[PDB]
């Protein structure tokens, strides 16, 4: 059952064969590692979700903040990356996961880890290690070498992890497979899917209204689901269905006025996707339910953060 | 009068200016660095001259045994190219340099020096990277992200040396002018000119047949030179010219039979390029001289290493 429960709300699984043979095993671990984000959003908590579903499954979790890897995707000075690294620990501690947080500094300039930078550098061709940050290179008119090395860096932290399993965004799909062929312990890879931005136009990102973050403020958090993108009936691309498929706990009741139907419940997901493409469940009370719901599931992530930040 | 002294025989200086504000400092530096080789040969003696030079006009010598750097160029495993470094060292102490030897795995896998690394591939573009190994890079059919940090490193160890001049080959001119706009401090660069092959076919190398070793045996100093390319009253691209030019001691006595001309006293190299090109002087007797001349030259380098070898 520990299969399924780790492959819901996945994307895929490289490979499930090798996810069943790790699930053999007395001691098992798993690693993700973030660029350090100045915001926390809903992408960062599906992904989060997934590793306490790896913790549940007997997994001993290491979360990377992967603060060399920001540095050479151009997030800015090494000292301010750490400090937003910081600050992704206590999000993701209030989250629930107790899991062991490294920086990639940390073990990241080790002389044996560069050797194996320079190894792995002799090993991947740069049309393999450029195809591999497509989705993830920083858009860039003059390309830089730094863009190479990123992939050849992230491979390298999977070899000193030693996990068995790695997981990401499918946007990391090409660096897994990259770790793959390049070191002797081929990880299983599990990929979450990409969550869609607010404003229906590319995935979940700190630009201003495009994402929900963790520890929003309830006003924020409907100003920002009320302005979102949302079509009514339709499903795909739709962030706010996306938010509701991935967050939101069923049976729910969706309130309503009595002209427009009164309250309705919803036992699952797909009733409320059957309504919504149907047209009985109208934009506006879909994005009433999902943002007075979102704000009950990440209230006492918030709260958790607000008394430490009053250092009491 | 420095100045000419050690511009005698170079390619290019970037710049003369900037190097004669450094002939005015108390204290100056330079260094050259080599990717270990087994065979040290003709070019790499032209090389240490020139540094011999610059010490005779004042300047500190760093030679850096390039290790990681042919690492990265494919020449091996780093254990074995390490001791073909410790090889190479000897042969330049038996030149006469007197210098400061120094791995480039010394200092090349510290922190800070790999922090270093990552911060200039920030700032080179892949394309001035790659253009500037073409003359360089071990030709490759599937092109590794090996071949784009080898340039930054080379950049990186004239940032760590700190020197005033930095010398090189013809072939290293791109990389130089990359580190000119990379570093802080331009470093005055002095290129020396490539030595043509034995085999007429491109740069003097390791091919068999092809090089004036160093330490080279008599006999095999006279079978390379005396099949080596060298047409009749051709100078541009003879082997056996250059050797003449650069390596050998004016005057010197041609010694030929009494049928030919006999003794030909020859009061310079452009005296004897004056014979060669109207054919007074035959290839066969051009190479007879050189190769004794160069036994001679030689002779000091061999016999010191031999009783080196001998450990004793």
């Amino acid at each position: 059952d520990e299969f399924e429960m780790i492959k819901r709300n996945t994307s895929e699984i490289i490979s499930e064969e090798e996810l069943r043979e790790v699930l053999k095993k007395d001691e098992k671990s798993a690693h993700i590692g973030f660029e350090p984000s100045g915001k926390i959003h809903l992408g960062h908590y599906l992904q989060i979700k997934k590793m306490i579903d790896l913790q549940n499954a007997g997994f001993d979790i290491i979360i990377s903040l992967a603060d060399l890897n920001a540095y050479l995707n151009q997030k800015g000075e090494l000292d301010e990356i750490r400090k937003i690294g910081d600050y992704n620990k206590k999000v993701f501690e209030a989250m629930g996961l107790k899991a062991k947080y490294v920086y990639g500094s940390e073990f990241g300039l080790d002389k044996d880890y560069t050797l194996n930078v320079y190894r792995l550098a002799l090993k991947t061709t740069l049309k393999r290690a450029r195809r591999s940050m497509e989705l993830i290179a920083r858009e860039d008119e003059n390309p830089k070498v730094a863009e190479v090395i990123y992939p050849i860096m992230q491979v390298n932290n999977s070899h000193y992890f030693g996990s068995d399993v790695a997981v990401g965004g499918m946007e990391q799909r090409k660096i897994h497979m990259l770790a793959r062929e390049l070191l002797p312990k081929k990880v299983v890879c599990i990929h979450n899917p990409v969550l869609t931005g607010l404003d229906g136009e590319g995935k979940m990102s700190s630009s201003k209204g495009n994402f929900i973050a963790v520890d929003d403020s309830p006003e924020e958090i409907r100003a920002k689901i009320k302005k979102a993108y949302c079509p009514a009936g339709v499903v795909e691309g739709n962030p706010i269905m996306e938010i509701a498929k991935y967050f939101l706990e069923y049976p729910l009741t969706i309130k309503r006025p009595e002209k427009f139907g009164g309250d309705l419940t919803v036992n699952s997901y797909e009733e409320l996707e059957s309504l919504f493409k149907n047209k009985e469940l109208h934009p506006m009370d879909l994005k009433n339910a999902v943002a007075e719901e979102l704000i009950k599931i990440l209230e006492p992530i918030r709260k958790r953060l607000l008394e430490h930040h009053h250092h009491h």
